[PDB]
DNA sequence: CTGGTCCGGATG
DNA sequence: CCATCCGGACCA
């Protein structure tokens, strides 16, 4: 195992592993939170996230995606979303937001794809919930969200991993030689 | 006005109610899901229930009526499996005033001692009830679980849990004189959804 | 940024 | 009749 503030991949399990469902990701450490879309803590960092489609405005072109923070009135940089802000190479803006002055150096977020985020993403997958490796907060800024009316903060990721990405033609032959498989729960019908 | 987990009649809605369609009576409150026939939670009880004609072999004779369980089957399927002593089904046994039983049922000591469910007739139960209302959703009031028990249903060949319920209220039944003279009284008559064409 | 359940309702 | 769509409210 991991303790659960781990920053980085988890040992044993590469791109491209597939699991039907939220609590399978936790149990491997993947994502540790069974509902939340955001592990981190306030005051160091964020570890990992889900994308699953969660918000109508937000983008993604695989390489890089928007990412929305949590909490219908205002949002505001506290608890998650200040977690996921201190991961950006910059100092913490809890009024404009901030862009990263050397992107790389700022801290890893295990990214995961859910099949739920298949209505705003072409790169969900088609089931289940992928880890898709390694991404870094470029920047952040708060915005009022174009489908939901209130303000929220938005987020900048851009993937940095040596393991390739799963749509890739080299992560697709990565997945089929190591037998990537949709994973269901021990015993399920 | 109320609670979602208030057991009891709604507050300034007499029994005679009638709307035309079933979200009408869940934003009432009178029956707040929308498509599932029983309201409750499986470790408090079931605060109501709507009869409407979805298991063929129920009887009902006003005052008391047998009703099923749901499961064993899309917010709607044909019959596949046997039901269970779980969610709702749970929830409207333990209204029944006896100890929780989920292999064979149980029968009330004090029927009247058990918690109250709110009962909502459907048109649709026509089909195999001669007291359902002729259109909409009709509130017929307070009932109480005399008991409940396992059983293969007559109509399809899955194990049901099967539900007797009697009725326990102040206010006169729809179908009684008194109700009738009660509903034009209070000029109770179908409502359609604000705004309908 | 779960997941299972479901005695509707419109449509053709 | 029937098959299919639609995609919400509620709870565990």
């Amino acid at each position: 195992i991991v303790p659960s503030n781990h920053y980085g991949p988890i040992p044993g399990i590469p791109v491209g592993s597939t699991w039907r469902f939220r609590v399978q990701v936790s149990e491997a450490g993947v994502h540790r939170p069974h509902v939340g879309g955001i592990h981190g803590r306030s005051n160091d960092g964020a570890y990992s996230l889900v994308l699953a489609g969660g918000f109508a405005d937000e983008v993604d072109r695989g390489d890089e995606f928007t990412y929305t923070g949590s909490g219908s009135a205002d949002q505001t940089l506290t608890n998650m979303n200040r977690a996921l802000a201190l991961n950006c190479d910059a100092p913490l803006d809890d009024k404009i937001g901030a862009e990263s002055r050397n992107w790389r150096a700022g801290k890893p977020v295990r990214v995961i794809r859910s099949f739920k985020g298949r209505k705003i993403s072409k790169y969900a997958p088609e089931e289940g919930n992928r880890y898709d490796g390694i991404y870094k907060v470029v920047k952040y800024w708060p915005e009022i969200s174009s489908s939901h009316g209130f303000l929220v903060w938005r987020y900048l990721l851009r993937r940095d991993d040596v393991e390739p990405a799963p749509w890739t033609s080299e992560g697709i032959e990565r997945s089929r030689r190591l037998c990537l498989r949709l994973q269901y729960p021990a015993g399920y019908p």
